[PDB]
């Protein structure tokens, strides 16, 4: 379909940080970069993005990035949408709900990227 996305989320209830690593894509189909936003809000606090890589179907960033401020609430609440795009177009996102995370235990995410 449109590709795969490979990243790990790890949630550290003490200090309360939510940590997102961006592994890698495989097979786009259309320059990427991911943007994560952390719903709900339109706030700039929510939103985070990776390096863009350059002529690529296939870009590699093992990049980490972090939520500060993040509660058990928010954890049971919220949901992060993960998307990536074409710099310069949207080639597709995933919608993760946190409460799938257990705190202190990394998870390791390989899903099917989707048009949703």
């Amino acid at each position: 379909a449109l590709g795969t996305l490979e990243f790990d989320l790890l949630y550290d209830r003490a200090s309360c940080t939510l940590h997102c690593s961006i592994l890698r894509a495989k097979g786009l189909k259309p320059d990427p970069y991911v943007k994560l936003h952390l719903l709900p809000g339109a706030c700039k606090a929510n939103k985070l993005k990776t390096k863009t890589q350059r002529n690529t179907l296939n870009p590699v960033w093992n990049e980490d990035l972090t939520y500060s401020g993040i509660t058990d609430d928010d954890i049971t609440h919220k949901v992060l949408r993960i998307a990536v795009c074409d710099e310069d177009e949207f080639i597709g996102e995933i919608r993760v709900p946190l409460r799938r995370l257990k705190p202190s235990q990394k998870k390791h995410f390989n899903i099917c990227l989707e048009r949703q």
